[PDB]
């Protein structure tokens, strides 16, 4: 039913959100393991040695494999084209430093593949270098993704940066009437409790309900777009005592999969928190953790596809997405404690964004 590489980059990004979420245990997130799995798709090209080792290790393919390069290319093309209706704006980087020579026949490969292009910038000049790399995530993200490298992520001595940033308001396919929305109580980890803007709508909504190992119930919603190929998916234990870590620990891209081959639509009352979600993920300890760790040392670190003549570690490795929930006697939903939600491209059954609401 998936892709079989939208599939392994989903459960790859997933794997890579689980990391940052338990980091951040009680922070807001928002991620894209989609974009993650696809920048470090791109990066198993630059690589070699065992610094490609561990990456591949991690993502269970090779960019060197057969079809695979395609593939993803295929999927993206899929993922960012018109008829999807709902845009999404994206975009990734590697930018290395100027006048380091790179290896003869690298970048149109690399363009040939991706089709993308490795920027070349001169961090020498560190706040002018930094302008321009925002700039560029800005420019590419409908002025919506700034200053994701903030003072000191880069010095003179940065060779090496890895960029990726999205932005995502969607529009749904039944919204939620203006009127409805209002300030209500919302339920934090702690204890304590916050008055936000939550909407509210009766509708026949695509709704399930499965339980944790441990046996705890928790509620899943999808909200399709309105471009009737992206969906969220809301998910939250029912009981509050339980910590919605409990959600977490157990994701995967296949149960999501899962969650929406069960969803039976049904009249429902839900009460959802409009929310504004910024996050800026550094990517180095998570995907450390995951056994990626050669790729941050300066002299372990192999990038011999990309340069064989000079030395090169990532510097930044950092995704920045910004998504917005908005307008856009029956059983009563009200998501006024802790939740996950996960958009996903349901064509391809690509994971693009996974985050969890822990105060909205
Ligand atoms: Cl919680
Ligand atoms: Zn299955």
């Amino acid at each position: 039913p998936p892709s079989y590489v939208a599939h392994l980059a989903s459960d790859f990004g997933v794997r890579v959100f689980q990391q940052v979420a338990q980091a951040s245990k009680d922070r807001n997130v928002v991620f894209s393991p989609y974009g993650v799995a696809s920048v470090l798709a791109m990066l198993q090209l630059t690589t070699g040695g065992e610094t490609q080792q561990q990456i591949q290790a991690a993502m269970g393919f090779k960019i060197d494999d057969k079809g695979m390069a395609p593939a993803l290319r295929h999927l993206y093309k899929e993922l960012m084209g018109p008829w999807n209706k709902d845009e999404i704006s994206t975009t990734d980087a590697i930018f290395v430093q100027r006048d380091l020579k790179l290896v003869q026949g690298f970048m149109p490969h690399f363009f040939r593949l991706f089709r993308s292009t490795v920027k070349q910038v001169d961090f020498s000049e560190v706040e002018r270098a930094r302008f321009i790399i925002n700039d560029w995530v800005k420019t590419h993200t409908k002025g919506m993704i700034s200053n994701l490298l903030g003072k000191g992520a880069v010095d003179q001595l940065t060779r090496l940066v890895l960029v990726n940033a999205l932005y995502f308001n969607g529009q749904f396919k039944t919204p939620f009437p203006d009127s409805s929305t209002h300030r209500r109580l919302f339920h934090k980890s702690d204890g304590s409790t916050v008055s936000v803007p939550m909407m509210a709508q009766t509708n026949k909504f695509n709704y399930t309900e499965f339980t944790t190992p441990d046996g705890h119930y928790y509620d899943i919603l999808e909200l399709p777009y309105h471009g009737d190929t992206l969906s969220m998916f809301i998910a939250a234990p029912y009981e509050k005592e339980v910590p919605l870590s409990a959600l977490t620990n157990i994701l995967s891209a296949q149960l999501i999969s899962h969650w929406k081959g069960n969803m039976t639509r049904l009249p429902r009352l839900l009460v959802l928190p409009k929310f504004s979600l910024e996050t800026e993920v550094d990517l180095r300890k998570p995907l450390e953790n995951l056994g990626m760790t050669d790729m941050f040392r300066q002299f372990q670190a192999d990038f011999t596809s990309l340069s064989d003549q000079e030395p090169l570690h990532v510097a930044q490795a950092l995704q920045k997405v910004k998504i917005e929930v908005n307008e856009s006697a029956p059983e009563e939903i009200i998501m006024d404690r802790p939740f996950l939600f996960v958009v996903r491209h349901n064509p391809t059954g690509t994971v693009l964004f996974m985050g969890q609401v822990m105060e909205p």
